[PDB]
């Protein structure tokens, strides 16, 4: 479990539905590249939606290290580039 900051500058949040689009059927809501964890202010890490999950808390929210899948995949990429856990 990793923690992030995703400031409410650019926390948008839009509710995805179960198709959204034929080839992304679920809203991608990214905000900016936040942890709290690191050298001190939040480090550059994006707790990237890919469309796996959707948008949680504007200024704080957590990024699960296991915020992918894990053995399923065997890559935490599942619909675009993803940042590994913060630490």
């Amino acid at each position: 479990m990793i923690k992030v900051e995703i400031k409410p500058s650019q926390a948008q949040f839009t509710t995805r539905s179960g198709v959204s689009r034929q080839g992304k059927p679920y809203s991608l809501n990214e905000q900016l590249c936040y942890v709290d964890l690191g050298n001190e202010y939040p480090v550059l890490v994006k707790i990237t939606l890919d469309e796996g999950q959707p948008a949680y808390a504007p200024g704080l929210y957590t990024v699960h290290l296991s915020s992918f899948k894990v053995g399923q995949f065997g890559s935490l990429m599942i619909d675009r580039l993803r940042l590994v856990p913060a630490k």
